[PDB]
């Protein structure tokens, strides 16, 4: 598929989506008209480690890079591993404008070590 990426707008109320890439379309089945302005955390659902979440909240304060692993949903509700790596982005003034996660759809670090 096309490279998965959404950016998000942290001058804006909680990180909305302001741009979705075709290959992320694609991998979630959403349709871009209905991913614009949500937060990225409504590709989770049940199985989602909260300890996972509690992490990216953690990086996206601090304005750190991280990459975790965690279970997503598409919009017909199957499940799939999400190796999301991200990435603050700041400008030339030294000022944060984005931040850009990429999702890579696998199960690379097996779960019973994802879990140690
Ligand atoms: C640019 C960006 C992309 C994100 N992409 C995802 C994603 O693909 N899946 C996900 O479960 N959370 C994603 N999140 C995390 C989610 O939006 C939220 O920050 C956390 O769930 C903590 O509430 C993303 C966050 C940002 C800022
Ligand atoms: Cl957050
Ligand atoms: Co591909």
């Amino acid at each position: 598929m096309e490279k998965s990426f959404v950016i998000t707008d942290p001058r804006l109320p909680d990180n909305p989506i302001i741009f979705a890439s075709d290959g992320f379309l694609e991998l979630t089945e959403y349709s871009r008209e209905e991913i614009l302005g949500r937060n990225g955390r409504f590709l989770q659902g049940p199985e989602t480690d909260q300890a996972t979440v509690q992490k990216i909240q953690d990086a996206i304060r601090d304005q750190r890079e991280i990459t975790v692993q965690l279970i997503n949903y598409t919009k017909s509700g199957k499940k799939f591993w999400n190796l999301l790596h991200l990435q603050p982005m700041r400008d030339q003034k030294g000022e944060l404008q984005y931040f850009i996660g990429v999702q890579l759809d696998g199960e690379f670090i097996p779960n019973p070590l994802l879990a140690l």
